[PDB]
């Protein structure tokens, strides 16, 4: 029998489920049958990113014919997909290229997860307890009556964007997060600390909790990252929640809240994959949104500003303009993971 709080038991059971990872990869068209997740290697993933660079080259030159077909076929050979009887689809847009980056990120997190979930041959501990220990990340459930639950609930609801109307979110459980080493590494000296959202797919949480949020590797396509290879956050819960890729079938997702040491922001109206080079002493990039929470409503929680909603106009308009802010830091030492929300997505099929 498990010695964990039942809330933690259910969380661990959810994120450490290998079959759920398999099903998630199958939904993304990855061929789990022919290329078992247990046998996938970091070298194979790295080569996958390299083949995306060649696709990126085609996209940035608007070459959509045989050169693109060949580049996509190379990627599909390295990272097996299951397209049934259909001609393999081409990867033609920045959006489609981003989906493939997301796949490789998920594969890397699953590679980590499969190693982590291995249990001891003989042990006095329940499997759930071994998985939990192997995270090296404390997860302490908070009561729904608590002040922290009240404020985080308010943050979640008040920053659900009105343009993200396809679903609502219900907070099922809330955990305080303390990742081994993060406090010691954190730039607690930097000003402008904010409590910001980060969403990710369900397959990714074992990786994120055990290794923290990470930046993209040098081999990844540069233009797959609209503000460069950093760690991306939102001040709108639903902007991050969209990156959970929850569905009617799998409607439980997680959202992470982290204390982010932004320091001096470099404010940008337009996307620039080379943004990190423009910092010139500044500590973070802020993609400037049309709509944002306003300072009048902000509260503090454990030394971080909480940008409570609702969102309203920022006076920012362009070319393209971001709907909502996004914040990018380029070193994990500017992040301290703080809360993990177990969220039920309630989908509305609107027409
Ligand atoms: C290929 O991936 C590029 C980064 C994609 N982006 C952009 C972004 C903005 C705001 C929040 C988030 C988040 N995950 O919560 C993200 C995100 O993942």
């Amino acid at each position: 029998e498990s010695q964990l709080d039942l809330r933690v038991q259910e969380l661990i059971k959810l994120i450490c489920n290998v079959q759920a990872m398999e099903e998630m990869m199958m939904e993304m068209k990855y061929n789990t049958k022919k290329a078992p997740l247990g046998k996938l290697t970091v070298a194979q993933i790295k080569a996958g990113y390299q083949s995306l660079k060649k696709i990126e080259d085609c996209i940035r030159a608007g070459q959509h014919g045989r050169a693109l077909m060949e580049a996509c076929n190379e990627f599909y050979t390295r990272i097996p997909h299951d397209f049934g009887l259909r001609t393999p689809p081409l990867i033609r847009t920045q959006k489609e290229l981003s989906e493939k980056i997301q796949l490789l990120e998920a594969l890397g997190d699953i590679e980590i997860a499969i190693k982590l979930v291995k249990t001891e041959l003989q042990s006095p501990e329940h499997p759930l307890d071994q998985h939990y220990r192997n995270l090296h990340c404390a997860l302490r459930p908070l009561d729904h009556e608590s002040y922290e639950f009240k404020v985080i609930s308010q943050y979640l609801q008040s920053t659900h964007a009105p343009t993200h109307s396809d679903y609502t979110m219900t907070l099922l459980d809330l955990f305080e997060v303390e990742k081994d080493g993060e406090k010691e590494a954190f730039r607690e000296d930097l000003h402008n600390r904010m409590l910001l959202w980060h969403g990710s797919r369900m397959s990714n949480w074992v990786g994120i909790l055990s290794h923290g949020l990470r930046i993209a590797p040098p081999e990844a396509p540069i233009t797959g990252y609209m503000f460069g290879k950093g760690i991306y956050f939102a001040d709108m819960s639903s902007k991050s929640a969209n990156y959970c890729f929850a569905s009617r079938l799998k409607n439980t997702g997680l959202l992470l809240l982290s204390e982010v040491a932004l320091g001096q922001c470099n404010e940008l109206l337009e996307a620039n994959p080379k943004a990190e080079g423009l910092l010139q002493g500044k500590h973070s990039t802020k993609g400037l949104g049309k709509m944002a929470p306003s300072s009048a409503h902000f509260v503090t929680l454990n030394g971080s500003t909480v940008p409570l909603g609702p969102a309203s106009d920022t006076g920012i308009l362009n070319g393209y303009t971001l709907n909502y802010n996004e914040y990018i830091v380029y070193n994990p030492n500017q992040v301290r993971m703080r809360y993990l929300l177990k969220v039920q997505f309630n989908f509305l099929q609107l027409w």
